[PDB]
């Protein structure tokens, strides 16, 4: 791999509906290949789908290889995809099964349904596996009951899906929860992970990375007034050595040594590079810079430059090559953006950390 800046993965046609693209996610397969997807706002009919683009040259070039269509509901695979190569067998699904979770939503935004698709051929073909969780109207307004934003993580022969939940609307504006499965087909009950006692609080957008000492770093945006007249979405994290037990961990506000106060739509990864504990690397949806921590989340975070533009839920990935040396930074644009595109940069962590 090499450093790359602002490589275009996909530039949408003008006749796509603003924002055209949004919500980048990616995966690196064990052979090193990179896959990228996003919310793809094509005119309907036919129903929207999640495109799957591949790079076999470490991000220099990209080609579409498949599309994940809404074969289960016919509504459209519309919001909040997530790619995940199983690192171990789960039930009848071998290590290396490639999963996509994402939300099936009709054009009228009347419902949400986080569904799970699987590919056994590295993303060439897909089959529906199960519904994870379904809810109400796909708008982020209090009183509504949607589900949103799946994040997948396997541990001990199980798959965990973390997501944002508005269904407990009598008590919370939004929470974050998870469900667990040992077979990809049958899901256990909803477990509340992050709840707050002020109704107008809206924690959201969970992303997890495992640290080398066995702790899990669970990052989220914490929407709140914090007792003022102004709402904000500062980044918070929780630390737990049990990835199914988040509720018992107190939230910790991410503090940056420069004074930047990062907000919205976090992403977190970990590399062995940078020191004896490696480095946690965090993005927000508002800042173009990155935030790093060489002490497992202790102390304050260091803001560093980044050549990739800022974007909503900008996605990070530490590539495996050279023991975690290169970082993918992948944007699909901004909310309601008039000129969104899907792009990627690669940074050399040997130099930038
Ligand atoms: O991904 C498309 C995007 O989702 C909807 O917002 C959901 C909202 O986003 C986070 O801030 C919260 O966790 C969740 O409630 C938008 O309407 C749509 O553009």
């Amino acid at each position: 791999p090499t450093s790359l800046t602002n490589v275009t993965i996909f530039s949408p046609p003008s006749d796509y509906i603003v924002p055209r693209t949004l919500y980048p996610r990616n995966e690196q397969l064990p052979n090193g290949d990179l896959l990228a997807t996003w919310e793809n706002y094509s005119p309907e009919p036919p129903a929207v789908y999640f495109p799957i683009y591949r790079s076999k040259d470490h991000g220099k070039t990209w080609n579409e290889i498949s599309r994940v269509h809404d074969t289960v509901n016919g509504y459209g695979l519309r919001y909040q995809p997530f790619l995940y190569s199983l690192p171990e067998r789960v039930g009848s699904f071998k290590k290396g099964t490639l999963l996509l979770a994402g939300s099936s939503i009709p054009t009228d935004l009347s419902s949400t349904d986080i569904v799970l698709y699987a590919s056994q051929d590295d993303g060439m073909t897909w089959d529906f596996v199960s519904h994870i969780a379904a809810g109400g109207e796909a708008r982020p307004n209090n009183g509504l009951t949607p589900v949103w934003e799946p994040f997948l993580l396997a541990n001990k022969g199980k798959l965990i899906c973390y997501y944002s939940d508005q269904r407990d609307n009598a008590t919370y504006g939004q929470t974050m929860v998870h469900q667990v499965t040992n077979d990809l087909k049958n899901w256990g009950p909803v477990v509340e992970d992050v709840t707050y006692p002020t109704y107008t609080d809206r924690p959201g957008m969970p992303v997890v990375t495992k640290l080398p000492n066995g702790q899990y770093f669970y990052v989220y945006e914490y929407g709140s007034f914090f007792g003022t007249e102004t709402y904000s979405f500062p980044l918070y994290y929780r630390l737990s050595s049990d990835p199914e037990n988040i509720a018992s961990a107190p939230g910790q506000r991410l503090v940056v040594s420069s004074g930047t106060q990062p907000t919205s739509s976090p992403y977190a990864v970990w590399t062995p590079y940078g020191g004896e504990n490696g480095t946690i690397i965090v993005s927000s949806g508002t800042q173009g810079t990155l935030f790093i921590n060489k002490a497992l989340g202790e102390g304050e975070w260091t803001e560093i430059p980044c050549p990739e533009e800022h974007g909503y839920t900008r996605a990070l990935r530490v590539l495996s090559e050279d023991g975690g040396r290169y970082l993918v930074v992948n944007s699909a644009g901004v909310l309601l953006g008039e000129n969104n595109r899907v792009s990627v940069s690669v940074m050399d962590l040997k130099e930038v950390l």
